[PDB]
């Protein structure tokens, strides 16, 4: 059975790391297996069954795969992407500090790592994360204005103004600049 099995594993993972998800659903379907788990296997179908719309199948497995290499970087990043995306707000939070000491150039994990402290009302610890990530891109208009609602919803209003304006002024550089490209 080995020749079959590497044949589905080899085919599958290329399928999903060129974009090909459906492609990569129907192979790995026929190699994935709960008893003889492979992490790599579980990964790609994961994404693919995510990208193909089996969101809570394939965060099962996205979870199954943490479960058994709680190191692995790659899996901890869709996944609390993905749970962001669902708001599993606080499921996402331990997967995305992890993410983003890893990998701290990474600006997307660390913005929705301050939305999910945001969801959560832990305002102080969003504004500490979106600050980071304006750090990363600092012509980001969206981290001010996530920075100017944190501090709103604390009743902070006069340290949300600035930012307010800060985010408009930034707006107007951006969205213009992407039109006239």
């Amino acid at each position: 059975d080995d020749i079959r099995q590497v044949y589905y594993r080899d085919k599958g993972i290329s399928h999903a790391k060129a974009g090909r998800y459906s492609e990569a659903v129907v192979m790995l379907e026929q190699v994935y297996d709960a008893d003889a788990f492979d992490v790599e296997v579980a990964l790609h179908l994961g994404i693919a069954y995510v990208k193909t719309g089996a969101v809570d199948r394939g965060t099962e497995l996205l979870e199954r795969s943490i479960a058994d290499a709680p190191d692995n970087i790659k899996v901890a990043t869709v996944l609390g992407l993905t749970y962001v995306q669902v708001q599993k707000y606080d499921l996402a939070v331990p997967l995305l500090v992890k993410v983003a000491e890893a990998n701290p150039v990474n600006f997307n994990v660390r913005f929705r790592l301050g939305v999910a402290l945001d969801n959560l009302g832990r305002f102080d610890e969003a504004i500490d994360s979106f600050k980071i990530a304006l750090g990363l891109r600092p012509n980001e208009g969206k981290v001010h204005r996530a920075i100017a609602y944190s501090y709103e919803q604390m009743g902070s209003h006069e340290e949300a103004l600035p930012h307010f304006k800060k985010a408009n002024e930034l707006d107007e550089r951006s969205a213009v600049e992407l039109a006239l490209v």
